[PDB]
C-alpha cells in the first residue's frame, strides 16, 4: 500500500522521538541505578522497553507502506540529579504529544485513517506518560526530594 | 573508579557498533518478515536483543568508570535480497572484532584488566556470531537463495 | 435508533462486500486443499470463519439501526493456481478497503460516530490482510511458485 | 582364557576400523554442521558414538582374551560436499563388512565361536549401515544434492 | 606442581587482605545489627561469607602450588558511624584491588597463568565491591546518613 | 549492660582461642582434602564452621557488654601427617577447655551470671570435642593410621 | 576467519595430545575394570568422556580457522599396576600443561585472543586434573597400593 510522503515523513519524525526516548529512559535507568535510586531505575528501564514497542510498531508501519525507516538518534536531557531525571522524561513526552497531535491531523487529512489511528494510540500513550510523570513530581515537590530519592531506593541487601 | 579516558574512548567506540547492530538487525527483522522469510526475521530479532544487552553493559561500565556514555548510531548496509542482509550483518561482525581486539589491548597496556576482560568477551561472542553467519552464506551458497530463503520461511498457517 | 439511511447503504454494501469474500476464501479453502496446498487452504479457511464474524457485526448494527440486512452475494475472482487465488483474495481486500474508507467518512460526516468506528475497524482489518498477502505474494515472487507451493502443503502421511 | 593369535590379530583389525569410522564420522559432523546440513550433522555425530560403542565392545573382548588392544587410526576419506561425505562413508561400511566376514570364518574354524558371534553382530550391524547410506544416497540421487541439503539442514532460528 | 616462590607470596598476600577483610565485615555485621541497622548488617555478613570463599580458593591454590598457606591477620578500619563503617569498606576493596593487579601482572610475567586467571577473577569481583559502595556512600550523601540509616533498618517488630 | 573489663578481657581471649580454631581446622580440612582424606576433611569443615558460630556468639556478648571485640590470630599446630593433624586439633581442645573454665569462674565471681552461662555452653561443647577426637585418635591407634586413613578416603570416581 | 597457520598447528598438537588421552584413559578403564578395580575404572571412563569434548572443541576451532584437523593418535604409557596407571596419567597431563602454556602465548603473540582463551581454558582443565591426580598418587603413596585398590574396587555382589 504505497503511503503518502507526508505521513511517511510524519511516521519517521515519530521513530526519531521513540529512539531518542529509548535512549533517555536507558540512560536513567543506569545513572539512576548508580545513584542509588534503584526502584526508580527498574521504572525507567521498564518505560525504555515500552518505547522500544513503539519504535517497533512505528517501523512496521513504515515498511508495510513502502517507505524507508529512518534509525538514528539526536543525542541531548540528562539530569546530574532526580528531579532533573523526571523532568528530562516529561520535556520528552510534551514534545512528542505536540508532533503526534499534529500528525493525526495530517494522516486524517490525507486519508490515511489507519495510520492516524496509530498517532491516536501513541497520543493516549504520552498523556499517560504525562501523567505519571507529573503524579512524581508533584510527589517530589511535596515530600522533597531526599524523601523522593529514599522512596526510590532500597536497602542495601535487595 | 577514574578511568583511564583512552579506555573510556575505546567502550565508547564500541558502544557505537552496538547501537548500530542493535538497529540494523531490528531493521533486518522487520524487513525479512515483510518479505516473508520469518524463520531468519525471528533469529535477527533474537541477535538484536543480545546486542541490545551487549550495549547495556558497555554503558554500566562507561558510568562506572565515570566517563559519558555517548548513544548514537551512525546509520547506513540494508539489503535488497536475503544475501545482501547476511552479508551486512557479517560486514558489520568484522568491524567490531576488528574494534574490539584493538581495544583490549589498549585496555591490557594500560592496565584496566576488567576492561579488557569485557573487550575479551564481546570478542569471543562476536566470532560466535561470525561462525554463525559464514556458516548460513555457506548453506545459501550451496542450496540456493530460493532454497535457502524456503527453508527460512514458514507456510501461510503458522 | 432509526439509523440515517445512508449510514444502512453503506454498512449493507459493506455486508455484500464481506459475503463475498466468506464465499472466495470457503472457495478457495476446497479448491487449495483439492490441489494438494493444504496449510495454505488452513489459512484461507482461517480468514473466511474472519469474514463470517465481521458479516455478523454488520448483520447486528444494520438491525440496530432498523434497517435491513440484505444477505445476498454477487458471484465472480476464482484462479486456476495458487498465484492467482492469492491475487483475487489481494483484489477483494484493495476493494473493501476503499469501500470502508468512504463509507468511514460518510457515517462522520453524518454523526454516527459508532457506525465510523466500525468502519475505522474493519478498515483496520483489511489492511491487516493486505498486509499478509503482499508478504505471501512477495515470497511467492522470490522463491518461485512451485517452492511457495511446496512450502504450503502437507507430506501425504500428514 | 588364553585367545589364539590369530582371533586377536583379527579383533584388533577391527578395533582399527571402528576407531577409523569413529573418527570419520566425526569429523564429519563438525563439517556439515560448518556447512549447515544440521540435521544430517546430527545423524553422523550419533553414528560415531555408535562407532565408539563398538571400539569399547572390542577392547573388552581383546583384553579378555589375554590380547592387547591396539588403539590406533589411520588417517583418510574426507569430502568437499555432502555428496562426498555419504560415499566415503558407505565406502568405510563396505570395507568393515568385507573384514568382518573374513574374522567370523576364521573365528568359527579356530573354534572361538563367541568371537565368532562378535563379528557376526558387527556385520549385521554394518549392513544396517550400508542399508540407510545407500538410501541416503539414492534419495540425493533422486531429489538433487541441493534439495537433499536443504532436507538436512535447520532454519537459522533452531 | 611446586610453584614459584614469587607467586605463591602473591597468593600469601591476597590471603592476609582477604582474611582481613572476612574479619572487618564479620565485626561490621555485628556492629551494624547492635546500632539498628539490620538491613545493611545482612549485607555485611553476606560480603563476609563471599570473602570467606576467596579465603579458601586462595589457601587451595597455595597447598596446591606446594606452598605453605599463612593464615593471619592484621586488624585495624572501625567507624563509629554508618558513614565510616562504608568507607572502611571501601579503603579495603581498593587495597585489594591494586594488590591484585600487581599480582596478577606478576603472575603473567612467571608463566603462571592459571594463578594470574584467579587474581583476575578477585580483580572483578573487588571491582563489583567498589561499585556497591561507591553507589551506597553516593545514595548516603544524596539523601543523608539518617535517612539512610533510616532505610537500612528494619521496623521492631521484624 | 557496661560490662566488667576482666569478664571482657576473657570474653576477647576465647576470641582469640575460637578464631585460631576456625583457621586450623579449615587448614586442615584443605590439607587433608589434598592428602586424600577427604571423609575427615569434612568433618574438620564442619568443626570449622562451628567453631565460627562460636566466634560469633563471642562478638556478639563482647559488643553486648560495650567492649571491643578483637578479631586477631596467633598462627601455629599444623601436621605431616592425620594422627599430628588429630593430636594438633586434640590440644587446641584441652587448651580452650582450661580457658573457659577459669573465665566460667571468673564470671560467676564477678556475678555476670550470663556470660558465666556462655562460658558453661562452651565447655560442654569443648569436652564434646574432646570425646570425638579422643576416640578417633583411640580408634587409629586401634586399626592403624593406613586404614585410618583408608577408612576416611573416598574411592577415585566419588 | 582464515586462521595463523602457527595456530592451526599448536591446536593439532593440541587435538593429537587429547586424543591421545581419549585413547589412553579408555584403556585404563578397560584394564582397572579387567583387575577389579571398578571405581576407579569409572574415574578414567568419566575423564575419557571429558578428553572428547576437549577433542571436540579442538576440531571446532580448528574448521572455523579454515584449517584441517588431523584425527590421529601416538600409541604409547601403559602400566602393569595401579601406581603405574595413575602414573601414566600424570605424565601425559604434564606433557599436555607444558604444551597448552606454550601454544596460549603464541596465539597471545599473534592476535588471536580467542584461541589462546580456549588454551587458558584447556590449561586450567589440566592443572585440575595434576591436582586430583597427585591427590590419588599421595593416598596411595600413604595407605598403601593394596589398601589403595582395595578402596577403588568394588565387592562382588555389585
Ligand atoms: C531499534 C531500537 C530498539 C528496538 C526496536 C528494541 C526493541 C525491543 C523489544 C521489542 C524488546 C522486547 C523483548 C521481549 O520480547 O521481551 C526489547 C527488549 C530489550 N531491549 Fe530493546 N530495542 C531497541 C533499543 C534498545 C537499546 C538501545 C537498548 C540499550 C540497552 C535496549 C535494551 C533492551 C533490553 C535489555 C531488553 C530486554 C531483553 C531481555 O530481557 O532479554 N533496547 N527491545
Ligand atoms: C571472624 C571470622 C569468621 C566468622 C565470624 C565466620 C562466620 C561464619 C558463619 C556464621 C558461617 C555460617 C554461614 C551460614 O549461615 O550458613 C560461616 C560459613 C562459612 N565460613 Fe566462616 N567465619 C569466619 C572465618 C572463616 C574463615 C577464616 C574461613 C576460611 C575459608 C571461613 C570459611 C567459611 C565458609 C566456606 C563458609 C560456608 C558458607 C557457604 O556455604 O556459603 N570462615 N562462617
Ligand atoms: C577409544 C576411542 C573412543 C572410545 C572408546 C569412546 C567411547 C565412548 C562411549 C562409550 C561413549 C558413550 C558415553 C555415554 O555413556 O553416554 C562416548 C561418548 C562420546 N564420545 Fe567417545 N569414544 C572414543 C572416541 C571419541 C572421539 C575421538 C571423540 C571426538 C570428539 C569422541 C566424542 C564423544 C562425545 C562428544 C561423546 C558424548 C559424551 C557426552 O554426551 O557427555 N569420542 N564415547
Ligand atoms: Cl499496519
Ligand atoms: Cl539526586
Ligand atoms: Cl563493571
Ligand atoms: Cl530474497
Ligand atoms: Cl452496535
Ligand atoms: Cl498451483
Ligand atoms: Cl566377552
Ligand atoms: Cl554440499
Ligand atoms: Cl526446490
Ligand atoms: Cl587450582
Ligand atoms: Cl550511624
Ligand atoms: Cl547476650
Ligand atoms: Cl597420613
Ligand atoms: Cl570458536
Ligand atoms: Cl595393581
Ligand atoms: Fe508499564
Ligand atoms: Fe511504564
Ligand atoms: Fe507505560
Ligand atoms: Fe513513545
Ligand atoms: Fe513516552
Ligand atoms: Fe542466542
Ligand atoms: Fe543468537
Ligand atoms: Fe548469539
Ligand atoms: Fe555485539
Ligand atoms: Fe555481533
Ligand atoms: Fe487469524
Ligand atoms: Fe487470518
Ligand atoms: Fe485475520
Ligand atoms: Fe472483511
Ligand atoms: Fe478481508
Ligand atoms: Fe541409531
Ligand atoms: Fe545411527
Ligand atoms: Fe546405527
Ligand atoms: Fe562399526
Ligand atoms: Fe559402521
Ligand atoms: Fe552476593
Ligand atoms: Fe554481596
Ligand atoms: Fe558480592
Ligand atoms: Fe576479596
Ligand atoms: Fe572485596
Ligand atoms: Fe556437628
Ligand atoms: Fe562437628
Ligand atoms: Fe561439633
Ligand atoms: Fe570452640
Ligand atoms: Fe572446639
Ligand atoms: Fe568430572
Ligand atoms: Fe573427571
Ligand atoms: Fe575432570
Ligand atoms: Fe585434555
Ligand atoms: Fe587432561
Ligand atoms: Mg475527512
Ligand atoms: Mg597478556
Ligand atoms: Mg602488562
Ligand atoms: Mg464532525
Ligand atoms: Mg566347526
Ligand atoms: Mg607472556
Ligand atoms: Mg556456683
Ligand atoms: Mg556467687
Ligand atoms: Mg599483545
Amino acid at each position: 500500500m504505497k503511503g503518502e510522503p507526508k505521513v511517511i515523513e510524519r511516521l519517521n519524525e515519530a521513530l526519531l522521538l521513540e529512539l531518542g526516548a529509548v535512549n533517555q529512559y536507558w540512560l536513567h535507568y543506569r545513572l539512576l541505578n548508580d545513584w542509588g535510586y534503584t526502584r526508580l531505575a527498574k521504572k525507567e528501564r521498564e518505560e525504555s522497553i515500552e518505547e522500544m514497542h513503539h519504535a517497533d510498531k512505528l517501523i512496521d508501519r513504515i515498511i508495510f507502506l513502502e517507505g524507508f525507516p529512518n534509525l538514528q538518534t539526536v543525542s541531548p536531557r540528562i539530569g546530574q540529579n532526580v528531579k532533573e531525571v523526571l523532568e528530562a522524561d516529561l520535556k520528552g513526552e510534551y514534545d512528542a504529544r505536540a508532533s503526534y497531535k499534529e500528525s493525526r491531523e495530517i494522516c486524517d487529512k490525507l486519508g490515511d485513517y489507519v495510520s492516524k489511528q496509530l498517532f491516536d494510540e501513541l497520543l493516549a500513550d504520552e498523556e499517560g506518560h504525562i501523567d505519571f510523570l507529573e503524579t512524581q513530581l508533584d510527589l517530589l515537590a511535596k515530600i522533597g526530594g531526599e524523601r523522593y530519592g529514599q522512596l526510590n531506593a532500597a536497602p542495601a541487601d535487595e
